[PDB]
């Protein structure tokens, strides 16, 4: 395949790329790297930032789940239809990241002690991609514009993982719920949700979710 | 035509003035005070209830890696072709990550954090090293042979971790010659000698 996933045994950071790539009718190798292998030192040291994943498109090495979602946004043509598309699913992905940041520190560093205000704070988390479905065609097409960019994949996994750690997060969000519901139909995603290669991994790497 | 909406101090929005500085665009800034945004209104009408928010014309646009890669992608600083693209934001997001620990050990945990931090700091320098490193032997810019918005966002992190760690680039042939040389283009010397730099505090806690 032109593309190679080096990763973890998880979901993780990796998600949101594999379902855009499943998507796309793109295959790609996964090299999992298991927490032992990790732990010998040596493909950590090699990588940039000490860190996977790591994505590799020919001999183009790459490191950094945006960067990787970012690159195959701009090569398979889902990075807005002009400059200003472009800008808002950076401002959309941007706004992903931070949230899923506040997400791993809980799962990871404070799950039992954190979980409960963090639930509560959820809503207030939410309402801004809600509020961006509600100012594009109702809400009734994608997050930017009327075409997928790598945005939804990662808005998507982000409220996926979020209906698990506080199910029903998205009954005050009936756009959201809705947008969920229509992208997770999408034919090829389906089938990949449905598949034993997403299903069978767990989440996070700690058992939590 | 643009319109920076922020704090008084540099913070985040730090890269991208030196950006539109050095490029030679005008811009308004639009100071927002700590005490006006306890009134709340302009938080509420945030998208994300932050700042920097910044206009470009009837483009208004949130989070300052966003307002990065806007300025980066209409002003050509987003390399030369997608591959170039792509190491661009692989550097951004590095700097990205270490402004997120930088900025946790400002504001949440200054005076227990700091030996740890600066004890683990030469190890989150290393990779910008090894970058340039790898690119024309470190001198030029920090991907390809044009300047990007991440030299910007890379120049800034490198700056206010001198000021945090004084010498934490001697170890660093490359990042401090890259310091160096990009301090001196002309336009970026003269705005960061200016005051509107040199008389805003780097963070909005006193901590630097
Ligand atoms: C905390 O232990 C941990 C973390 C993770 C990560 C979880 C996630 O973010 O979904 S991913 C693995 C981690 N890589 C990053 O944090 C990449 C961040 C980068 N900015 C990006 O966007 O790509 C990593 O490589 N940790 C290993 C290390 O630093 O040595 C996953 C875990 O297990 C699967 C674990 O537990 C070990
Ligand atoms: C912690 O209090 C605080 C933080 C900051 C920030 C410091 C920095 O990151 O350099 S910026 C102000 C902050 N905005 C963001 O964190 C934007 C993040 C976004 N992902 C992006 O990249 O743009 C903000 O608006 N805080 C106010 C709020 O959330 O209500 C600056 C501060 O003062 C200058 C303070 O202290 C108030």
């Amino acid at each position: 395949p032109p593309y190679t996933v080096v990763y973890f045994p998880v979901r993780g950071r990796c998600a949101a790329l594999r379902m855009l790539l499943a998507d796309q009718g793109q295959s790609w190798k996964e090299e999992v790297v298991t927490v032992e292998t990790w732990q010998e030192g040596s493909l950590k040291a090699s990588c940039l930032y000490g860190q996977l994943p790591k994505f590799q498109d020919g001999d183009l090495t790459l490191y950094q789940s945006n960067t990787i979602l970012r690159h195959l946004g701009r090569t398979l043509g889902l990075y807005g239809k002009d400059q200003q598309e472009a800008a808002l699913v950076d401002m959309v992905n941007d706004g992903v990241e931070d949230l899923r940041c506040k997400y791993i520190s809980l799962i990871y560093t404070n799950y039992e002690a954190g979980k409960d205000d963090y639930v509560k704070a959820l809503p207030g988390q939410l309402k801004p991609f809600e509020t961006l479905l509600s100012q594009n065609q109702g809400g009734k097409t994608f997050i930017v514009g009327d075409q997928i960019s790598f945005a939804d994949y990662n808005l998507l996994d982000l409220l996926l993982i979020h209906e698990v750690l506080a199910p029903g997060c998205l009954d005050a969000f009936p756009l959201l719920s809705a947008y969920v519901g229509r992208l997770s139909a999408r034919p090829k995603l389906k089938a990949f949700l449905a598949s034993p290669e997403y299903v069978n991994l767990p989440i996070n790497g700690n058992g939590k979710q």
